[PDB]
């Protein structure tokens, strides 16, 4: 509906410091369909995609579908454990990355520089922290973070880009249409936003992007000095890409056979839902806005009142 | 927050109708932890389940590794396309069913009889229709209905049956902790819930759950009758174990050819998001509460207009 449409697109202007030029749209679909949107839109000739986890390669795939593309780096190699170094080709027509990986545990921090329109895929961080939006040409933020509502993805995109594609793109997929029509063409549930209006007017009752992001900083920064300081344990991240959001652990080499007896000595110490992905082991503890400073610290007992019983 | 929740408490009594002797407890942790915690709560000496999908596959799993369970009838023969017959034993701890299962297209629509304590995961339907609460002794819906938030699993518990278990249940898992502690001990982001506050004001809004039932058998059943009608394309389930949330069709015999072509053809009318899961091909209409009448009739026209096209 728009009225509650329209109170989440100011609330988001101010909660994200969003300035002219950019529009904020609402879809159905989840992040896979932004996924086809972005290529269908913006992909003339060629796009470049950094490839950083599953659903960095899900982008990149679909984009292959619609054109050319050249994945820049890929971290692959050594699972997913670092974000690779690129250097962004200036004739391409934009550039992807996914700042959260969030079973890998990494992330890109910054807003980077960029010589071509710059698309990122913030389906798991974009209320995390502040963002200088004019860095970007478009944000996009979907389907499914975490296991939740049918919900509504989330697009902010800098009109100007639009336009360039010489392909015929069906009106439902095409961009423009959606924003001429403000964001009402085929819109989700109302009850998948209604939510987001919540959400933002939470953000802002606590304090803002700025402090959420110092809150996380500071617990991201408590445990991995424990995992750091721990004997038992290793963070599998490279340092300098280390998500404030997932905090990856393992065991270190010598204790790789205490990993089951951990998982319960800190089930019955209270703790749970930190078990890592399938495809990394070891453990993954979920940083969300406002997991509160003290169950990181809970966590962190644990983990050191286990080292000291195995030493 | 204890308004928010206590709130969002006295809505859900008053919408779903709830009645005294049931507990209402809101977790983090998705669908997955209950799979977990009603085995660990109510598998004493054994229990059985009845394997209508993913999900129930996966509850199945769950308690199996906790202790005895019979699957009282599987419909995996015909890649799940219908709901078994089956006969809840009488000598066992529960009966677990799984009330719809999404990609396939099949629902248990009406609140069974059962000799022994029923529980239910209702993560996809839970808010879809009226419930006689009386009959179930264990409700709960999560974790991932459909792509959303971090989220709220949803625990409605006849508090009646819990004790029986000789096993030491750790206490993080213990329902009996968690209703002590009113759904307080490990509470996940008020934000997480703070959305199903909004949601249930809104069903209530509309005017409750017996509306949107009949706001939703009134869409399946112009889409399933375009489906019967309409030479082109078959239902894939049997007639009796229809969904009326997820509406499974795929080509008929002589037309599976044409199954590019009809994706392209809706594609064309603005239709998009009806991709059927992979392991059913063909199609799948998400009919949400309140997606439209109206969008079904034009799902329906344009089925009806391209059966015209190739005859």
């Amino acid at each position: 509906w728009i009225n509650v449409m329209n109170e989440t697109k100011a609330l988001m202007k101010e909660v994200m410091d969003i300035p002219e030029g950019y529009e904020i749209l609402f879809f159905g679909g989840g992040a896979s369909l932004q996924f086809l949107m972005v290529a269908m839109n913006l992909l003339n000739k060629k796009a470049c995609y950094l490839d950083t986890g599953v659903w960095a390669s899900k982008a990149i795939k679909e984009a292959e579908n619609i054109g050319e593309v050249k994945i820049i780096g890929t971290s692959k190699d050594k699972n997913y454990t670092y974000i690779p170094e690129y250097q962004i080709p200036s004739d391409y027509d934009y550039f992807h990355i996914t700042t959260n990986n969030t079973i890998y545990g990494t992330e890109i921090r910054k807003d980077i520089e960029s010589p071509i329109p710059l698309v990122a895929d913030m389906s798991s961080d974009i209320l995390s922290k502040p963002i200088d939006i004019s860095k970007y040409s478009l944000i996009y933020a979907g389907a499914q973070k975490n296991c939740g509502a049918a919900g509504v993805t989330i697009v902010i995109i800098k009109k100007e880009i639009l336009g360039k594609v010489q392909r015929k793109i069906p009106i439902i997929l095409d961009y423009q249409v959606h924003i001429l029509n403000n964001s009402m063409y085929n819109t989700p549930p109302v009850i998948s936003i209604f939510t987001v209006n919540q959400t933002l007017k939470y953000i802002k009752k606590i304090g803002g992007l700025k402090k959420i992001q110092e809150l996380n900083e500071e617990k991201a920064r408590l445990l991995y000095a424990e995992i750091d300081r721990n004997k038992i344990f290793r963070g599998t991240v490279r340092k300098k890409d280390r998500s404030i959001m997932n905090v990856c652990f393992v065991m270190e080499e010598q204790y790789k056979q205490l990993e089951n007896e951990f998982s319960e000595y800190a089930l019955q110490k209270g703790i749970i839902g930190i078990k890592g992905h399938r495809s990394v082991g070891g453990f993954r503890a979920s940083i969300y806005n406002a997991v509160t400073i003290e169950s990181v610290q809970a966590l962190i007992k644990c983990m050191h009142d286990f080292e000291q019983l195995h030493t």
